[PDB]
Protein backbone atom coordinates (compact mmCIF):
# COMPACT_ATOMS: atom_id res chain seq x y z
CA UNK A 1 0.00 0.00 0.00
CA UNK A 2 1.63 3.44 -0.98
CA UNK A 3 0.91 4.92 2.16
CA UNK A 4 2.07 2.55 4.83
CA UNK A 5 5.35 2.24 1.92
CA UNK A 6 5.90 6.40 2.52
CA UNK A 7 5.22 6.10 6.31
CA UNK A 8 8.47 3.98 6.33
CA UNK A 9 10.70 6.36 5.33
CA UNK A 10 9.56 9.85 6.45
CA UNK A 11 6.91 8.17 9.80
CA UNK A 12 9.27 5.74 11.52
CA UNK A 13 9.28 5.58 14.54
CA UNK A 14 12.60 2.41 14.80
CA UNK A 15 14.23 4.87 12.25
CA UNK A 16 13.69 7.86 14.17
CA UNK A 17 15.19 6.14 17.33
CA UNK A 18 18.24 4.76 15.64
CA UNK A 19 18.90 8.12 14.07
CA UNK A 20 18.71 9.77 17.29
CA UNK A 21 20.83 7.08 18.77
CA UNK A 22 23.86 7.66 16.08
CA UNK A 23 23.37 11.38 16.60
CA UNK A 24 24.51 10.89 20.24
CA UNK A 25 27.41 8.81 19.78
CA UNK A 26 28.90 11.06 16.90
CA UNK A 27 28.23 14.14 19.30
CA UNK A 28 29.97 12.09 22.52
CA UNK A 29 32.82 11.35 19.77
CA UNK A 30 32.95 14.97 18.69
CA UNK A 31 33.65 16.31 22.42
CA UNK A 32 36.60 13.74 23.59
CA UNK A 33 38.56 13.85 20.90
CA UNK A 34 41.98 14.46 20.50
CA UNK A 35 42.80 16.93 18.04
CA UNK A 36 40.57 20.06 18.91
CA UNK A 37 39.98 22.42 15.70
CA UNK A 38 37.92 25.02 15.05
CA UNK A 39 38.18 27.89 17.82
CA UNK A 40 37.17 30.93 18.05
CA UNK A 41 38.80 34.83 17.53
CA UNK A 42 37.25 34.37 13.68
CA UNK A 43 33.77 35.96 12.73
CA UNK A 44 32.39 33.27 15.06
CA UNK A 45 29.17 35.29 15.73
CA UNK A 46 28.28 36.82 12.59
CA UNK A 47 29.98 33.89 10.77
CA UNK A 48 28.28 31.20 12.87
CA UNK A 49 25.71 31.52 15.62
CA UNK A 50 27.29 30.10 19.21
CA UNK A 51 23.75 30.48 20.94
CA UNK A 52 23.21 27.18 19.17
CA UNK A 53 26.49 25.48 19.95
CA UNK A 54 28.69 24.51 22.97
CA UNK A 55 31.59 25.86 24.07
CA UNK A 56 34.37 23.44 25.96
CA UNK A 57 37.76 24.79 27.16
CA UNK A 58 41.60 23.77 26.33
CA UNK A 59 43.59 22.26 29.09
CA UNK A 60 47.80 22.70 29.11
CA UNK A 61 47.17 25.63 27.84
CA UNK A 62 44.62 28.80 28.16
CA UNK A 63 44.75 29.21 24.27
CA UNK A 64 41.22 29.18 23.46
CA UNK A 65 37.91 27.55 22.96
CA UNK A 66 36.52 25.35 20.54
CA UNK A 67 33.18 24.52 19.16
CA UNK A 68 30.83 21.59 19.18
CA UNK A 69 27.39 21.15 18.10
CA UNK A 70 24.67 20.30 19.85
CA UNK A 71 21.23 17.93 19.70
CA UNK A 72 19.09 21.59 18.60
CA UNK A 73 21.51 22.34 15.80
CA UNK A 74 19.75 22.85 12.65
CA UNK A 75 21.16 21.94 9.14
CA UNK A 76 22.59 25.11 8.22
CA UNK A 77 24.63 25.39 11.25
CA UNK A 78 26.16 22.08 10.59
CA UNK A 79 26.70 23.63 7.35
CA UNK A 80 28.91 25.94 8.45
CA UNK A 81 30.39 23.92 11.21
CA UNK A 82 31.56 21.73 8.44
CA UNK A 83 32.98 24.71 6.52
CA UNK A 84 34.99 25.67 9.53
CA UNK A 85 36.51 21.83 9.89
CA UNK A 86 37.23 22.18 6.70
CA UNK A 87 39.49 24.68 6.84
CA UNK A 88 41.42 24.17 10.17
CA UNK A 89 42.08 21.01 9.09
CA UNK A 90 43.63 21.97 5.75
CA UNK A 91 46.16 24.67 7.71
CA UNK A 92 47.00 22.56 10.44
CA UNK A 93 47.78 19.26 8.17
CA UNK A 94 50.83 16.50 9.00
CA UNK A 95 51.34 13.08 7.30
CA UNK A 96 51.47 11.78 10.99
CA UNK A 97 48.26 12.67 11.77
CA UNK A 98 46.59 12.39 8.40
CA UNK A 99 44.04 9.34 9.56
CA UNK A 100 42.51 11.28 12.48
CA UNK A 101 41.54 14.65 9.74
CA UNK A 102 39.87 11.78 7.93
CA UNK A 103 37.91 9.96 10.44
CA UNK A 104 36.46 13.93 11.42
CA UNK A 105 35.51 14.72 7.93
CA UNK A 106 33.40 11.49 7.60
CA UNK A 107 31.39 11.96 10.97
CA UNK A 108 30.99 15.51 10.18
CA UNK A 109 29.82 14.65 6.58
CA UNK A 110 27.13 11.87 8.80
CA UNK A 111 25.95 14.24 10.85
CA UNK A 112 25.00 16.50 8.01
CA UNK A 113 23.11 14.20 6.91
CA UNK A 114 21.27 12.95 9.85
CA UNK A 115 19.51 16.05 10.60
CA UNK A 116 18.78 16.26 6.69
CA UNK A 117 17.01 12.91 7.76
CA UNK A 118 15.38 13.62 10.92
CA UNK A 119 13.61 17.10 9.47
CA UNK A 120 10.63 15.39 8.30
CA UNK A 121 10.28 12.50 10.98
CA UNK A 122 10.29 15.15 13.43
CA UNK A 123 7.51 17.37 11.36
CA UNK A 124 5.73 14.08 11.22
CA UNK A 125 5.79 13.02 15.22
CA UNK A 126 3.66 15.92 16.39
CA UNK A 127 1.21 16.73 13.38
CA UNK A 128 0.87 13.17 11.63
CA UNK A 129 0.52 14.63 8.32
CA UNK A 130 2.45 13.38 5.35
CA UNK A 131 1.85 15.83 3.31
CA UNK A 132 2.84 18.42 5.19
CA UNK A 133 5.89 16.42 6.08
CA UNK A 134 7.14 16.75 2.67
CA UNK A 135 6.12 20.43 2.40
CA UNK A 136 8.53 21.05 5.61
CA UNK A 137 11.39 19.16 4.37
CA UNK A 138 10.83 21.14 1.45
CA UNK A 139 10.61 24.64 2.85
CA UNK A 140 13.97 24.32 5.35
Amino acid sequence: DNIEQLKSMIGNDELHKNLTILEKLILESLEKDKLKYPLLKQGTEQLIDISKFNKKNITDADDETYIIPTVQSSFHDIVKYEHLIKEQSIEIYNSDISDKIKKKIFIVRTLKTIKLMLIPLNSYKQNNDLKSALEELNNV
